[PDB]
């Protein structure tokens, strides 16, 4: 009921134990190290709580406008929490490498891994063991978003039939581009345009040929199923329409989360290099540092497909108009 | 020690208990409410830890360049932590007023008060408390033991350059002001435009009134009693001196210390403002249970300069004279 | 052609240090010019966005598609304002003595400092309590409908307010009456006498709150007094949107109100940051200031007299629980 | 004298020309595109101005505590300007890819290149104007911040053999420290821990070989892993060891701000490359493949980090009690 009892500050403000102070050789900056890590872990619990509720909302065959708005609110909340965590790195960077060296002797996160897994970081790229097992077995946000995207209204052949209208629009647009390039007076400009239209033909081949798409998914360049990519492309085309404005905001927030997780990884790896360099006494070489540098690759970006959707764009007047 | 054992996550990640979930009427945003408050309390413990160490360092007759640098490191760390706490308000603002209304039924901080007291928020300024004996002892000690405001004043009073036998800054400053203002009167007398001439002469008179408030200790003492100033006359002399020679290596780090104290003060007001806007967005000026707009109006009164601890430091630029008017450093 | 497109031969030719001209150069004068010109470029952008939002609101029909574009442009202004608040610490890098060495070349302003800053204040809807092109600009910004006036007209036409249709205001008054009656009966059953009286005193405070909105004469008195700006029907529409903000129909109109409040808050955050910088550079008064009159004027701009959408901030005072709010039928 | 005359707003507020509005097919977001770019260019002119003054201050045989403080003020100012410019990307990201596509038909920076060159981005890792050609020529010929910082680092007091002789004392401290570590690892009761420590001490010996053998350092400079001269790296290491001492606190802050500038230029490059992919993808109509996008992704590599050596200085650190104490 009262502030301290409600927030359980007798439990929370009792979890700070400096091992340098315990060994009667105290290092002042060890308190900062503990608090910073515990602030991260509190916000990790919050991110997991939000993610689990969004997963339960996405694990339904019908996701109405009302549930969609609540998913957008919670994805945006996670975006704000991630920005706060990126800003916590410069606070720990206040500690000197020599101060850190004086308590390092007494020294990853279950919650960070649960976030990676629940978001959709692919594994091929006892209470704690059960938690990690369930986070890999149960559907991630990447899987649940794909199923949502696959059921996007406008994709069905009987209804709006977007993919078929898009292939036809592309064909007529590229034909008009070839005729325009043929009328180019300068020969150099004419050839540049014709070579460019050929590059466009290759781009559309990667989406209009399911075999080419499946090859890229197996290769690791794509994660999304063919139909989820169709739904994602459709939403990006009609994002200015009220029907698709909120679904697009959902995709946008997923990309913002992905980008912010990489911004944390980068800020963390720069802090590691400022504190202990590429290697230091106890590191056993630069293996740990080099591992952290490999987490900055696109193999760790979950919604990798969403970032490239603008490659497939056609002008407003080339896009098939909404009928319904 | 392993990660979870070192950080005591079995204790830390077990302090979250939603009373709406307990009463089988759960409100999802109650988890956010608890975590946000607990993140504030973790950083409050950090701020207190830093403040206590800076206080212990300032509680000495000799504060060398090396201790000064460590005080600046820790003050700057607090500045970063305060910016982080100002940014936590928009996260809680994500909660809707109707969601908050559904768990408010089950509902200030000892640590926030310890920060206010240790920084130097004067007990006689608080606009119109804790039953625990450990909490009562904490608040008693924070009021009895010297605050950062008291310790900084003693440091400022002992600033080398103030002593009459040595550099004698205050006497050289009064002489510089007198000659500068006389030269301004002669320059204003040769003004061709009559309107500009009178404006300059009226302006030089406003300057004379400013210097009266610092060169007459009785006028200063009146402002301290009035509440417009907190600093002792000699601490204000030292603060003014540091701001004049801030570009000199001797005074660059002391000036950075004053600057960080002002930044902390400004950031505490930025939190107070952000908090009061969030309170109005959640429950308005008054709501069912509030018993009027008393609580909201109290929070609006904490935005006044009666709550700014290093109030004197903000005004130091009012006493500034040009580079060519300032007495040069000899030693 | 990058340089030709952006007209960098015109843009990068507008920087002239008068200290360098007088053969007594001050390095930080370049920062002073660039910082001010960065502000003025973003002021031109804010005015451009505000004028387009005003044109979109100056219509009897504002569809979902135009509403979304208004929200995009209001949010863009919110980002530009946050960026301008962050430009103050860059100018605060300059020392007061460096500033003092070039301040001589500056003129103090006859009325408003920046024409563009005043055009923003006027176009948003501030009551602010010198050339023919500039005079015409400021005249038109005061005469033509501000964002405050145009938003009020939009709020007045909110679907759900009409008596023939949903009739929200009448259902709200009835819900309040029954809610407060239930609260009185609940307070009457309180065993502790101190708690019972607290609840009955509190219900009386609530009765007064609802009197200020359910009696148009009490509302009109507060508008004349300056405590409120909104018309009675605009406040009804604003209250309605805040009650059903979780419903898709009212989620975007609520986002529009939210962004207007964010802009208002950010303009006050700039005013505060600017006033702190002024005090760090020249104090409350300095040579040329002629007393602390200019500084004290800047401190008076921090009051709620300068907040345009003042009514929107207090809307949560009128809230009733989820189960007390009349359900949406249509 | 007056506000508009002083800031030349008749010139500044007249440089905005939308080509979509000119062609009677206006795109509202083109105004944002112009203003955002012009805001970048105004701050580029400021960064160049600060860099040129810091270069003039570093182009002296004597850099006293007073000049050092002014260099730190201006480096920290550039750090704030760079943070501001990283935050301008999300404002342009407000524009939709389809709105951008409707004016892209009417469409790098001389100032961005001048910053890259003046900071020290090596040309071994386009403009036909005569004024622009002279500018880029001079930015490559005149000493960059990387060259001038190296010269300053080389003359760091405490490195001279006659004086404090830091490098010789550091080699001796390392030798005794690592020997003590071997003796301590030999007495390890657990065999797994004993072997781990001995393997680790060997990794440390290889680290110190790269700094105590000038031939190994020169090989890394030629290989591209390092840029700094051997003596500049000695000075940089020395400052990082005694950063808590008043004598070295401000020189260390200077190195720290150079790394912050480097990191912020990479944060802009990353934010810019994400915005490009959100607007036009890896390739689009007119791009002629994904060459431009792939070029921008290659600018995120450590080949574009100027003060690359400064980031790794913590690899050479020894404990407080192992560092030779300051005498003077
Ligand atoms: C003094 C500063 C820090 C240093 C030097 C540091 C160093 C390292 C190193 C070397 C690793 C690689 C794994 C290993 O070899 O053990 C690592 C991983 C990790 N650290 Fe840090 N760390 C620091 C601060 C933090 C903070 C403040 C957090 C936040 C809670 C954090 C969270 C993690 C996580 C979650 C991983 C795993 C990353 C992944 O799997 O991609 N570290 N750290
Ligand atoms: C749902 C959001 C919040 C609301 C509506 C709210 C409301 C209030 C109110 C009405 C008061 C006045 C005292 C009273 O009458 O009980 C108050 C005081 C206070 N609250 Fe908040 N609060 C919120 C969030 C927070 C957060 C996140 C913190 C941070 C830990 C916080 C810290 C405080 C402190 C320290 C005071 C005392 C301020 C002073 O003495 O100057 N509040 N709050
Ligand atoms: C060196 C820093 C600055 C100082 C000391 C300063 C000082 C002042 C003062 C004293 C006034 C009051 C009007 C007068 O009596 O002349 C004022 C007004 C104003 N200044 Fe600043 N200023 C500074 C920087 C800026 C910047 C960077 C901007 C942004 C473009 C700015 C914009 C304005 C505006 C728009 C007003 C009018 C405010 C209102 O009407 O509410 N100032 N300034
Ligand atoms: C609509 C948004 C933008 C898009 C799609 C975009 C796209 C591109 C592309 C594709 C390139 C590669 C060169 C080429 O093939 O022509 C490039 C380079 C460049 N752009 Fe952007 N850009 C955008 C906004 C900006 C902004 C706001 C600035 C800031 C002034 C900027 C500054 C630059 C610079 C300086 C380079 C060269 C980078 C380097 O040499 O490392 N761009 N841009
Ligand atoms: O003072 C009460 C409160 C309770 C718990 C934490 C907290 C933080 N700030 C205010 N807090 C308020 C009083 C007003 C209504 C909402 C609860
Ligand atoms: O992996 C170790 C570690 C231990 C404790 C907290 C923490 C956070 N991130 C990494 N942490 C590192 C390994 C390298 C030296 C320093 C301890
Ligand atoms: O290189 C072109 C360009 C032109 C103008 C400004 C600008 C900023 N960054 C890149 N800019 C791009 C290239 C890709 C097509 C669209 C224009
Ligand atoms: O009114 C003067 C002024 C002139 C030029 C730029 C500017 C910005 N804001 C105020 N400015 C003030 C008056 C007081 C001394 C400092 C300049």
């Amino acid at each position: 009921k009262i502030y301290g009892e409600y927030l359980m500050l007798d439990k929370l403000l009792d979890a700070q134990c400096m091992l340098s102070e315990e060994d009667k050789r105290p290092v002042h900056d060890e308190h900062l190290f503990i608090i910073t890590h515990q602030a991260y872990e509190l916000w990790f619990k919050q991110i997991i709580f939000e993610f689990d509720s969004i997963r339960d909302m996405l694990d339904a065959e019908v996701i109405d406008e009302t549930k969609t708005l609540e998913i957008v609110k919670r994805l945006n909340r996670v975006v704000l929490i991630l920005k706060l965590l990126v800003d916590q790195v410069p606070i720990l960077e206040t500690m000197t490498p020599l101060d850190f060296m004086d308590f390092r002797k007494y020294l990853q996160s279950l919650q960070f891994r649960l976030i990676e897994n629940k978001l959709g970081v692919l594994t091929e790229q006892e209470e704690a063991r059960n938690s990690i097992r369930n986070s890999e077995k149960d559907p991630s946000l990447l899987e649940l978003v794909q199923r949502w995207l696959e059921r996007t209204p406008g994709l069905e052949e009987s209804g709006f039939n977007f993919w078929a209208k898009f292939q036809e629009s592309v064909d007529r647009f590229l034909e008009a581009q070839v005729q325009s390039a043929m009328e180019e007076p300068v020969e150099k400009a004419k050839n540049y345009r014709l070579m460019d239209i050929e590059k466009r033909r290759e781009v559309y081949r990667s989406i209009f040929d399911p075999a080419v798409h499946d090859a890229l998914v197996r290769r690791g360049d794509r994660r999304f199923s063919h139909r989820a990519l169709q739904g994602a492309i459709m939403i990006t085309f009609y994002r200015d329409e009220p029907r698709f404005s909120q679904p697009h905001q959902l995709l946008t927030l997923l990309m913002d989360i992905d980008s912010l997780i990489t911004k944390w990884r980068y800020n963390h790896v720069i802090m590691v290099q400022r504190m202990i360099g590429s290697q230091q006494l106890g590191t056993g070489g630069s293996s740990g540092y080099q591992y952290l540098r490999s987490t900055l690759s696109d193999r760790y970006k979950v919604f990798l497909d969403l970032f490239n959707l603008s490659t497939f764009l056609i002008p407003r007047e080339a896009i098939p108009p909404l009928d319904e």
